[PDB]
């Protein structure tokens, strides 16, 4: 019997600053850790309407919601009940840079998330500050160990209006709270993130993510 139930609740608070614009966003959702699926309702509480593309934030709103096969060590499920934290750099092709972190805890059937998101050096004429993004392309996260730390690299892109892509490189470090959770072997995580619904200025958003771990093969 596991600390992690087939159905778990999610409670989040994000505070952040992009190009000097302060905001606070709350989230409430549910997910299925063993199926690799989560959805959540987000609401901007302060700083709305946001003057930048909501899409830059969405990967910051937990790899516990990833379907892991038996033959890959699941570092994220093994980290509970005490939990884990991640730190992420997002590097955009036009010099925009973000730093995000999440400290994740579990109380009963609920994951609590303390999220911080800091963004700077977005050009005022670029697609983030002009709100020209449409979605993230599905991508594959490469997981590996660097200097004894579990590291995930993604090379991906935002689709823009007008048949263009805006490229972004992600690097995330993941750290169990508990001393002694064994690191996994190198592997991949396929993921897809989608905004299912939104209101006029993206003050209320429903967000969905699906993630599957694998070793790079078909069988």
């Amino acid at each position: 019997m596991s600390a992690i139930k087939p159905d778990m609740k999610i409670k989040l608070r994000m505070e952040g600053n992009v190009n000097g614009h302060h905001f606070v966003i709350d989230g409430d959702g549910t997910g299925k850790p063993f199926e690799g699926k989560q959805s959540m309702d987000l609401e901007v509480k302060e700083g709305g309407p946001l003057p930048f593309a909501f899409d830059i934030l969405t990967t910051a709103f937990n790899r516990v919601f990833a379907k892991y096969p038996d033959n890959i060590q699941d570092y994220f499920k093994q980290s509970f009940p005490k939990g884990y934290s991640w730190e992420r750099s997002l590097t955009f092709e036009d010099g925009g840079i973000c730093n995000a972190r999440n400290d994740i805890t579990m109380e009963g059937d609920t994951f609590y998330n303390k999220v911080r998101f800091y963004g700077t050096n977005f050009p005022a004429n670029g697609p983030v500050m002009q709100k020209k993004t449409l979605k993230w392309e599905p991508s594959t996260e490469k997981m590996y160990v660097r200097d004894g730390v579990l590291t995930g690299d993604v090379e991906t892109a935002l689709l823009l209006e007008g048949n263009a892509h805006y490229r972004c490189d992600f690097r995330t470090t993941y750290k169990a709270k508990e001393k002694g959770v064994k690191l996994p072997g190198a592997h991949f995580v396929d993921h897809c993130i989608e905004i299912l619904s939104h209101d006029k200025d993206y003050n209320k958003v429903k967000l969905y993510e699906h993630a599957v771990a694998h070793s790079g093969l078909p069988n």
